[PDB]
DNA sequence: GATGACGATT
DNA sequence: CGCGGTAGCAGTAGG
DNA sequence: CCTACTGCTAC
DNA sequence: CGCGAATCGTCATCC
């Protein structure tokens, strides 16, 4: 046969052809591996080849089969979506597959062109998760007995693997679970390197020859029970109910029985991977897509952020996104494809009326896409470039927040927070709307001065509402409003039942039969709708042009109706909730939310109102607030105890000549002998992410050194003077800590209140320069 | 018109089709921008619109039209350019006719639009390649539609350079006259530099005010006598016309021509061909010709000086896309990421036949195979690159790369303008590829050869040395430099002075089998075989092609019909340059060479031999060893001057009580006071890029802070006592670094030796890891 | 039935 | 997870 | 002769 | 300088 991206083997199809295998692989970059492989000579007599081994591509993620028929009784027809799909009819063509036929007997599998079909996945959860689930889904949708009798196959691949400084061998993983646990185990990493495997193509030489010296020896063999054809259609079928009962809990691990059978024998039952493999992937790709309740963030967007404020951190300069991009993949552990990420960054950067961010994270240059076009018009990451939105980022996520947040760990190297907590709930504040596994997510922006009163109320003990409010909280009725917004919004909104619409604005003009649009509903571009208005025959009876005049920013649409308004009355329908000229130009939107976030420890939170959104992410900031002023505290007793003990030594510094002594370890016992503390200063000048515990535990490690690598500059008393006046400045410091801790209703609270008015003044003033400054 | 990536104008086809613009952009991210200048109600009436303007986008580089015609029968375009999408589109929304003339105003007012307007970029490639292409397509079928205004310009900045406070940013159209700009400034500290890529890359404020602009930034074209010819020698079927024109630096435009072509709107184009064509071209021979003295090309050198700097403190690995976002930053890269990416895989690609027998990364992923010629490599996001340091550190000496002469980019260091390393790099690789006006071709030198000149050139005491130094002034070869058979499992042969290169193979006729197990020097699997059965003389004695080679080797079942072994012989000739089997299979090759290679003073030159480049480059080399150790000997004065000072005060810290003063001021008094020399501390610690008169003139200008940041620490007696014998050992090296001066055949000689065994050391390491040196 | 959307992925 | 179009020069080949 | 490949560095 | 095939979960509309 003549298929696209297939390598035949040499007896496919032949005499022999229930002795050759089909290696399916993600793409054309890992078919480059398994060419490389099967063409070893110094791998033998086992070794694979091309004598008995075909190569086809599965163009990344095949399509889902199961979502695609139609059962038929006297039949199962398979849609054209499905019928068409180039990659899996390029399968059934090389195997010479027969959707007929079910495969029973060895005289009714001898007629396949190979013997068997070996996924040769990336071992990624995309790979051995997602597109291998659709593999087997597919082939139990149509030829279950293929499964049964050993015909689909599976090449096992390391995801991790870890090289120590000392050892020839790497330790090996298949799951970063697995790794992520033995890398927090391990006492240090401080010679190893951990590489992680993206794609089959990433293996190097030496660590190919391995992998096909032991290939039969890692190939496994999938088998069904009556189990799988429930778990197929869970994970695989029509109904996301079932995904959501799934997806309530993790991954049940394989017990330390059902391990060692499987790796004796080299079998795999459907089931199991279905629940361990594709589950984990399932799970997986809830924290890629649906974001934290916290920061509003999902892992690329805040991957993105962490690299932003690292990259911008030195000159805030601009940089190409391409450029910004590899920065943000290298520094934060980025384990997946460049194009993702720097489509991510744009979006990031979008800001246009209807764009998902009220308050983007960057400031774009460069053309960013327009509202016409849904921000699919930007340029290509080649030429235009970002810039941290300083202002906004520096007031919304406090710096001195971030050592105390909780960190996640890839490769064994600490990398983005598992959440930011800002000083407002950014959740709630900002437009959103994906699908993911078993869940959608879809926000509408709430309005500014909605949540800028209830916030506030609940910190400012003096606000008239202070009592009110959380005596109303812990009873959950609910007495302040969190409306839409309605910040670049030419519109107006209303609230029918248990729906919030949105409503564009129109001008007649009986002169010479004209309407006017200058605003659409929330969120709607202007090219599709103009598009999808022509593309209907009932309105455009009575349209003979339509014209767009609209500005970059604005919207103005002339629509020409001869005397025919009277009929649009007639043929559409006026009601209290719409009128009949908008019926007729579709200029209403029903703000239909899905509120589904991410837990602060991982997994799927479900919430009914914005309400609960607020007073779920209230507590981590009211909390964070203590650890900062708490260890503030902690760090300026231990600065002061250190400045004190310096300006001690240049006070002594004439009389007690360090000229004269020997050695490093002979000047640090003069200093002991003389009332010095032993200080460890690194920790003392840059506690970092050092907890309070460790603050205390670890501050006498002592070894002089604050003083040993002092300065002559510092020894000049005007140096010296600004020692003095930094210790009294730091004392006066300490002493507004403990008051600010004393305080009520909560530690911080003037804290709060004050950062809420920056962080006012930075939109205020960004809302002012379009987020340009 | 239903044409693609083409937004109808509104009026165009109508009454007021001659009051309409066609705007010609690069690609889709210039059609946005385009968009929304067009689109701004606040750009007053006077800015542009959709009622008078359309955009379509030319797809990147047209095609050149001057080479698909025969036209002599008048204009027939081959089939290539009859079904090019871009430009068949252009003449379906302009509503263009082969067969008319456009002499009459019947025939222009029959065009759907009054004329177009290229709005190229700024950068070489845009305003002189594409729109020198565009200009060329028109002119060659319509030249009357020139002469009355069709063709047109919309004129863009492409650098802007914007102060503190000052608002209206400084704009330049060429990077010659910003970078010659730069220069003369006092200094950039206070300024921002920006170089646009495409149209894209221009803010909101910057487009808001090229629109309000639009109708006095757009120049049209006018024909003249001399242009029909200078169309013929840019874009023509004569190289050889283009090989004299690029022997000469672009002659700028004198004020007069210059203030003609701004007070009218108006430009010849001859002149346009003559500076901005040009232009490009100059440039694109720097692009793609590699210099001879490091065997580089522009790109390469970015991406070895950004390798340098990237892998400097941890040689950890990092994906090639990362890798090239850092080169493009720190090297400031002018062109596209794609490019780039795919220029690192090649420089770190090491295969049989691959262009890089001593490739300056280390490949970690699939980087490709001699069997497809290196295009099955993974995609950047998988594959990783990693410095060859050792090979890197050997052959391009750290020391000497403070010497070289730099390029400076957006007004700051770049690249180097060419490395000097210590082999003749440029005859130690493969190369092919094509440019404006010359090709490039070079079959990498034997490497024994290649150190038996060099060694002997340097080493007084080899018997050819004497000898050798005879020959280079008189251009004579004593010495051979034979093409390399490294990774090479075939033949080589000598006619006249050609070089020849000849596959293996085995017959068998118990089974009328040719098994061949070597193919011609870099010529890969895949495309060998095809090009054997698409001749159908050979195949008529074949019935079977079976591939059976392993990873670098080769392995060809050629199976053959019958009785055909006996036939081949009369139906394929046996000469003496090849036998019948060798004719029948295409086993030979010839090493054809096309030795042109770029100046480090900017400009293409020609070389006859392998011999001559090799001649050439070492005086370049030479020079350097002897400036490095003046360089050296300088530095160590003043390092030994400084140190003496400071272990003078660790003995005179005790009376000298710093803890006593004030302030800085009388603390550097006190020091002065005591004879202690001012020195710029930053300048002798870290020479940088200063050279040896500019280093001697400021080193001894500075102050006290050699003294005044010294730590507490080194006032223990340990710490001066260490210090001393630091001085001693200075004072050992200035003496060894007279000596190596006053040496013979030249200064520097021994070292040379030393770093030659080093940079072969590195070689033979590489060579028996494959490239892995691991 | 058939055909669209998003963000973060292959 | 992949995909093309274009220039430039000079060799080869096939037709 | 015409037309089609092939390379690297570009759009 | 540009081009595409796929998933997922609700929502929409045209015939
Ligand atoms: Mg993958
Ligand atoms: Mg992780
Ligand atoms: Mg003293
Ligand atoms: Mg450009
Ligand atoms: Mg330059």
């Amino acid at each position: 046969v003549d298929v696209d991206k297939y390598t035949r083997a040499r007896n496919a199809g032949g005499k022999r052809a229930q002795d050759c295998m089909l290696l399916a692989a993600e793409g054309d970059s890992a078919l480059s591996l398994l060419r490389t492989g099967l063409t070893l000579g110094k791998s033998n007599p086992s070794g694979p080849s091309f004598d008995f081994c075909g190569m086809i591509s599965l163009g990344g993620v095949i399509m889902n089969a199961c979502k695609k028929v139609t059962n038929i009784t006297t039949i199962m027809v398979r849609n054209e979506q499905l019928t068409n799909n180039k990659v899996l009819q390029g399968i059934v063509q090389v195997l010479g597959l027969d959707f007929n036929c079910h495969y029973k007997t060895q005289e009714e599998r001898a007629k396949l062109r190979y013997g068997c079909i070996v996924a040769c996945v990336d071992q990624d959860l995309d790979g051995c998760g997602k597109i291998l689930g659709l593999l087997l889904a597919y082939f139990h949708l149509f030829w279950p007995q293929l499964i049964i009798h050993g015909f689909v196959k599976r090449l096992l691949t390391p995801l991790i693997r870890v090289y120590e400084k000392g050892k020839t061998m790497p330790v090996e993983f298949y799951y970063e679970q697995e790794f992520d646990a033995w890398a927090k185990k391990q006492t240090s990493l401080v010679n190893h390197t951990v590489k992680y495997y993206k794609g089959l193509a990433a293996h190097d030489t030496h660590e190919v020859k391995s992998m096909f010296k032991h290939f039969d020896n890692m190939v496994y063999t999938f088998t069904l029970d009556d189990s799988a054809k429930e778990l197929f259609h869970i994970y695989f079928g029509g109904e996301s109910e079932l995904r959501k009962r799934e997806l309530c809990t993790g991954v049940v691990p394989l017990t330390e029985t059902q391990t060692q059978s499987i790796h004796s024998v080299r079998r795999i039952p459907c089931s199991l991977h279905l629940q361990v493999d594709t589950k984990a992937y399932k799970l997986d790709a809830i924290e890629r897509q649906i974001p934290n309740f916290l920061d509003g963030m999902t892992r690329a967007r805040r991957k993105i952020l962490a690299g932003g404020v690292k990259c911008f951190a030195s000159n805030n300069r601009e940089r190409k996104v391409f450029q910004f991009g590899g920065y943000v993949a290298d520094h934060m552990f980025y384990h997946h494809g460049d194009m993702s990420l720097n489509t991510s960054i744009i979006k990031a950067a979008q800001y246009y009326p209807g764009s998902s961010h009220l308050y983007p994270v960057f400031i774009g240059i460069g053309s960013f896409g327009s509202r016409h076009l849904g921000g699919k018009d930007a340029g290509s990451p080649r030429y235009i470039s970002v810039q941290l939105a300083s202002e906004f980022i520096k007031t919304m996520f406090p710096a001195e927040d971030s050592w105390l947040l909780p960190y996640v760990f890839e490769d064994g190297q600490r990398a983005e927070p598992e959440y930011y907590v800002p000083v407002l709930p950014l959740a709630i504040m900002e437009y959103g709307a994906n699908p993911s596994e078993g869940w959608k997510y879809t926000t509408w922006a709430r309005q500014l001065e909605d949540i800028l009163a209830l916030v506030r109320a609940y910190v400012d003990k003096d606000n008239p509402k202070h009592e009110l409010l959380h005596y109303a909280i812990k009873h959950k009725i609910t007495i302040l409003p969190l409306r839409p917004s309605n910040y670049n919004f030419k519109g107006h909104l209303k609230r029918f039942g248990q729906y919030y619409y949105s409503y564009g604005t129109y001008d007649i003009s009986e002169q010479r039969n004209i309407i006017t649009i200058t605003e659409l509903p929330l969120r709607v571009p202007t090219v599709a709708y103009i598009e999808s208005i022509k593309k209907s025959s009932n309105r455009m009876t009575f349209i003979e042009e339509i014209i767009d005049y609209s500005s970059s920013e604005t919207i103005e649409i002339l629509v020409k109706l001869p005397n025919s308004l009277n009929r649009i009355v007639e043929e559409f329908k006026e009601t209290e909730e719409q009128d009949s000229i908008e019926n007729f130009l579709r200029l209403r939107n029903c703000l239909h939310s899905h509120l589904n976030f991410v837990k602060p420890k991982g997994g799927i939170i479900e919430f009914n109102s914005y309400y609960e959104i607020l007073y779920a992410w209230l507590p981590y900031r009211r909390e964070l607030y203590q650890k900062r002023l708490m260890r503030e505290h902690a760090v300026l007793k231990l600065r002061i105890i250190m400045e004190t003990a310096i300006v001690r030594y240049i006070n002594e510094s004439a009389e007690l000549n360090l000229s004269h002594y020997e050695d490093e370890k002979e000047a640090s016992r003069i200093l002991s002998e003389h009332g010095f503390p032993p200080l460890n200063h690194t920790l003392i000048i840059s506690p970092e992410f050092a907890s309070i515990e460790e603050l205390n535990q670890k501050a006498l490690q002592g070894c002089y050194t604050y003083i040993l690598s002092l300065q002559a500059r510092e020894l000049l008393i005007a140096a010296k003077t600004r020692r003095v006046e930094k210790i009294k400045k730091m004392q006066a410091r300490l002493d507004k800590v403990e008051q600010l801790l004393q305080e009520s209703p909560f530690p911080g609270a003037s804290v709060w209140l004050e950062e809420i008015d920056a962080v006012e003044k930075a939109i205020i003033k960004g809302r002012n320069t379009q987020w340009k400054f």
